[PDB]
């Protein structure tokens, strides 16, 4: 109550504590947080969007995130949608962005995982699921998340874009679709690839700032930058990313004992009776996380050295409690 507006006062910050917000808000963090950058942004504002409007499809939205699923929930989104309105104020992409961006990015946060199952891509496929049928194998459960957010922004009293120009919209949604595609872990080495080729060819204003010509290298750096805002749990405090690996280990584990059930192969990472907790978040920083993010810090130097530094202390945390 009071607690909640205390634990707010750190909202453009990165050590924000969203499973706080989460316990003061009904449950509710993912319509909070949303709320609470729109309103710091200015953004039902510029973009005409009426708060009962606004309200109602966050509330929708994250009822349609199941609350039974232990890593893929909406605090999940909330801490996305979070983090990506933080790296948006990074120093050096000050002004860089449209408002039209920025309100498309935080919005593909919010919605990047919305009505996500509790399995991955590959089980959806070896399981002949409806949804991998429907989706032909490719990018199935990010392929859906975009198809339920996009739809229930169809319905007056929740199109939450209806005063922006068809022109507007259209762009959004070319930004929006290319944004949550782009957070399917199988295009990971590609992005990385093409992230290091733009940081080879960097240019800044005299004062430090990017340089971002046309719309091709403004929506790379927004895809990166959702793509980082998903991988930054190892980013965040030991006590936050501690939390964070217990709720992906149970995610990960209720898996398992799904293909195990059905006789299956059981994803190595996913079993429980021989995967090392502590050895896969080492191998996940050295591997995936680490190797990104210190791309990311090139590209908006020195704005991300506190965030590596933490990341670099987490990763000989995990590795200390190895034998
Ligand atoms: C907190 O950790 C993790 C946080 C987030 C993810 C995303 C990528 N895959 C997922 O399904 C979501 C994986 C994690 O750890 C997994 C890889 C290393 C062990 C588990
Ligand atoms: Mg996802
Ligand atoms: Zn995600």
């Amino acid at each position: 109550e009071d607690h909640l507006a205390k634990e707010l006062e750190d909202l453009n910050k990165w050590g924000l504590n969203i499973f706080n917000v989460a316990g003061y808000s009904h449950n509710r963090p993912l319509t909070c947080i949303m709320y609470a950058i729109f309103q710091e942004r200015d953004l039902l504002k510029t973009f005409r969007i009426s708060s009962d409007t606004f309200i109602t499809y966050m509330m929708t939205l994250e009822d349609h995130y199941h609350s039974d699923v232990a890593y893929h929930n909406s605090l999940h989104a909330a801490d996305v949608a979070q983090s990506t309105h933080v790296l948006l104020s990074t120093p050096a992409l000050d002004a860089v962005f449209t408002d039209l961006e920025i309100l498309a990015a935080i919005f593909a946060a919010a919605i990047h995982d919305v009505d996500h199952p509790g399995v991955s891509n590959q089980f959806l496929i070896n399981t002949n699921s409806e949804l991998a049928l429907m989706y032909n194998d490719e990018s199935v459960l990010e392929n859906h998340h975009l198809a339920v957010g996009f739809k229930l922004l169809q319905e007056e009293h929740c199109d939450i874009f209806m005063n922006l120009t068809k022109k507007q919209r259209q762009t959004l949604r070319k930004m929006v679709i290319d944004m949550v595609l782009a957070t399917d872990m199988s295009k990971h080495m590609s992005l990385l690839a093409d992230l290091k080729t733009m940081v080879e060819t960097k240019k800044v204003t005299s004062s430090g700032v990017l340089l971002l010509d046309n719309y091709t290298d403004r929506i790379q750096v927004l895809r990166n930058m959702v793509h980082c805002a998903d991988l930054s749990n190892p980013t965040k405090s030991l006590e936050l990313y501690r939390q964070w690996t217990d709720r992906i280990m149970e995610e990960f584990f209720q898996q398992g004992d799904k293909e195990r059930e059905r006789g299956m192969e059981i994803s190595p990472m996913c079993d429980k009776h021989t995967a090392s907790v502590e050895k896969s978040q080492v191998g996940f920083i050295d591997y995936i996380v680490h190797p990104l993010w210190e791309t990311w810090a090139d590209l908006v130097q020195p704005d991300a050295q506190d965030i590596l530094d933490t990341l670099e202390d987490n990763r000989n945390w995990y590795q200390s409690m190895i034998p």
